[PDB]
């Protein structure tokens, strides 16, 4: 058993009001009101984030931690923030965009956010058994919570999976994923294998919530996993009974119009 798991076992003993002040203690939060209005009465001129996400990946470019370049695939891509991010940057040249949808799955956002005429959306697509294509940089979002940690687990290991069968097929591809449950074993094993053939390593994003455990690999950083881990499962420990507030910065807006 690992610090991670005994934080999922705390984590899930909270009360209520227990998990909502933990949940968002510390952590850096867009400020959403306008936009989330303007997705639901279906205004498509509008460059605000459709989600949370954009913030996520802007930190990571704009810290060094990804380049985004090239043919760019985002693989899970849901309400699109990340797609619509990469759509943006000058070196991006075009986006694939893939998402299940579905029963209680997001579908793309549709909006004129600077750079929408690069993005391919499909939506009713799993990545999981889609054959891999050619990318410059390789995207991945998923990682689906559940308070079962072996479950959280396993969704983590089928997208590291993924992530070796998109550079296997891309080999010089930069890759930026998702890493749902760092701290469980067989997460740990093929993490290494996958550093120990690609480099890389896991960064802590400031958006991310006390409730998760959530770490992004990048192929452009480095780092021990197991040390990245446990600094992490510590930091999250510590902070439970933490009283504080979220830190509320603005979202994103990155224009409209077409490249
Ligand atoms: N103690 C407690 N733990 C909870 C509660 N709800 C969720 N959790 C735990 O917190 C984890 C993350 O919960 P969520 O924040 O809803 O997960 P999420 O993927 O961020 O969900 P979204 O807000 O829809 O994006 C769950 O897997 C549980 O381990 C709760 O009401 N009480
Ligand atoms: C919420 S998103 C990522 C957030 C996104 N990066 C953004 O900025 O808006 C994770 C998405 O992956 C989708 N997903 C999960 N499993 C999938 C699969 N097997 N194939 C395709 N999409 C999947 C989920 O429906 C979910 O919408
Ligand atoms: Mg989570």
């Amino acid at each position: 058993m690992t610090l991670g798991d005994l934080w999922k076992r705390r984590l899930n003993n909270c009360t209520k009001e227990e998990f909502f002040a933990y949940r968002r203690t510390g952590i850096l939060e867009t400020e959403r009101d306008k936009a989330r209005e303007l997705l639901r009465k279906g205004e498509t001129n509008m460059g605000l984030a459709v989600s949370r996400g954009t913030a996520k990946l802007a930190w990571l470019e704009e810290r060094g931690y990804v380049n985004l370049k090239g043919e760019v695939v985002d693989l899970g891509c849901g309400r699109g923030g990340w797609s619509y991010y990469a759509a943006s940057r000058p070196a991006v040249m075009g986006v694939k965009a893939y998402t299940i949808g579905g029963k209680g799955h997001e579908a793309p956002k549709m909006v004129t956010s600077l750079g929408w005429n690069l993005i391919k959306f499909r939506a009713g697509m799993d990545v999981f058994t889609m054959q891999p294509h050619r990318a410059d940089t390789v995207m991945c979002d998923i990682g689906e919570s559940s308070p079962d940690a072996a479950i959280e687990g396993e969704r983590t290991r089928k997208v590291i999976l993924l992530m070796e069968q998109w550079k296997n097929r891309n080999p010089s591809a930069s890759c930026v994923f998702k890493v749902l449950a760092p701290y469980r074993p067989e997460v740990i094993e093929a993490l290494h294998r996958f550093q120990l053939q690609w480099g890389g390593g896991l960064v802590r994003t400031p958006f991310s919530r006390n409730s998760t455990h959530e770490m992004y690999y990048s192929t452009a950083i480095s780092g021990n996993i197991v040390n990245s881990v446990n600094v992490q499962s510590r930091k999250l420990l510590a902070r439970f009974g933490d009283q504080r507030g979220p830190i509320r910065v603005p979202e994103m807006d990155l224009g409209v119009g077409t490249r």
